[PDB]
């Protein structure tokens, strides 16, 4: 299977909305695919258990039929850093749970997207970051960027900690966040020139619900 | 002279508001102090030229009178990345030009604070960002971390690369953005145990006016 692992320059990007576009197109291109978020904090009630937004969105944007534990193993109800209600809740996130789960999709699917929680360094426990185990899975990693004033900085941090590491960036995705403002098109002159991996594609400010919305046209998947 | 350089995990995070406390409590501690903030961008017109409020605060909390371009030889009235609004104006950010403002300082105190602008990578130009400078002058180097979710993130990104460039991480300040949030004292402990530096202080939330605020009381400067 293809693997990818998507982070962002922050909490409340993108991720997820990105990640839909990117399922979206590689379902366009005659892939078998699958979202695993294998962590996930900010959950509501229902009759089945906690179920994380972020998650039934990378279920449902899937070309497979999948059940939600596949798709997210570790669901958690608050929304915090999820080494802190793992703890509290006296339930370990266990990195051979995160890496079993990955091999049962890649039984049935052969394009698997990961979605991480949070941004780069996000700790699982108080010895163990979201990086360490990317690290240890050896995936390509692909950067989404919420372009908003702050964003550069932020991209540059994460692209050289993911380069010092010894991983491969893929590419970055470009997210508006905000409807169309001043600088615009100078800050994605700055970033094209300034992250070391392909622009994948641009997504636009998108008002109502872009999860739903057909995104994948904003892709160009021949650059991964 | 004693010189540090004060950065932040993000722009609007509290660089400013911490750099005053510090500033107080060297003043307290008998220094001759002086803030410097060679850049600014995010200005105001008055009869003299464009003044920066971020400026203005070092100006009035540095010990010695100090006149305002000696603090700020860079103002640039739009809120942008200093490096588009520099190439737009035809006025160019010069290093040699940075490096003698510090030097005119030195020759007046003996506690020199400089403060960024934005977050540790900020271009300056299309192939000089801030942190190349800062290296160059090999100034030690105070974060400020706003408490948020997602600071986490930004404070061991922010931390890991200036450690990679071989310069010293001196100390980090906490600084309270919100109200008290329902995991605080659990990031606070997070927080203190990854950043391999001194916490120097926390900023506590303080809703009118926390630059005019004395708040040198929050800093321990012996750990400097
Ligand atoms: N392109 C967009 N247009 C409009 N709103 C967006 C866009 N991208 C993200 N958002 C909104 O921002 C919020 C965070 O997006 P999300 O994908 O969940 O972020 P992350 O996975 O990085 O935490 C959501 O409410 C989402 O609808
Ligand atoms: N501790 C605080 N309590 C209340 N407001 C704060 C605090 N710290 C920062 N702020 C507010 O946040 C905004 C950004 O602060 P500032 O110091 O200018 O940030 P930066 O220098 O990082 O860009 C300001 O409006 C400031 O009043
Ligand atoms: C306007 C902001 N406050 C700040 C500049 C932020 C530049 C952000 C660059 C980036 O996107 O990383 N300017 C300043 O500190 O004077
Ligand atoms: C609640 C957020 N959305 C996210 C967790 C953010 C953790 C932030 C850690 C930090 O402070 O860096 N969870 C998630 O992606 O499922
Ligand atoms: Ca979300
Ligand atoms: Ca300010």
């Amino acid at each position: 299977s293809k693997r990818y692992f998507v982070t962002g320059t922050d909490t409340e990007v993108g991720k997820t909305v990105a990640s839909c576009a990117l399922l979206q197109a590689a379902k366009a291109a005659g892939y078998r695919t699958a979202g695993y978020k294998p962590v996930a904090s900010g959950s509501e009630k229902t009759p089945e258990g906690l179920r994380n937004s972020d998650a039934l969105a990378l279920q449902r944007n899937s070309s497979l039929q999948l059940d939600y534990a596949t798709v997210n193993p570790y669901t958690f109800a608050e929304p915090t850093s999820p080494h802190i209600i793992s703890a509290q809740e006296g339930r370990p996130i266990e990195s051979l749970v995160m890496s079993a789960g990955l091999r049962a999709l890649e039984q049935q699917a052969d394009w698997v997207l990961v979605e991480g929680a949070g941004g780069w360094f996000t700790p699982l426990s108080d010895t163990f970051t979201f990086a360490d185990w990317v690290t240890q899975e050896q995936l390509p990693v692909i950067l989404v960027v919420g372009v908003k004033l702050g964003c550069i900085n932020h991209a540059m941090l994460t692209a050289q900690v993911i380069q010092h590491a010894g991983l491969t960036l893929a590419g970055w995705v470009a997210n508006d966040v905000t409807p169309p403002g001043k600088r615009h098109a100078e800050y994605m002159t700055t970033l094209t020139r300034m992250i070391p991996a392909p622009l994948l594609g641009e997504i636009p400010w998108l008002a109502e619900n872009p999860e739903n919305a057909a995104t994948g046209k904003y892709i160009n998947l021949a650059l991964l």
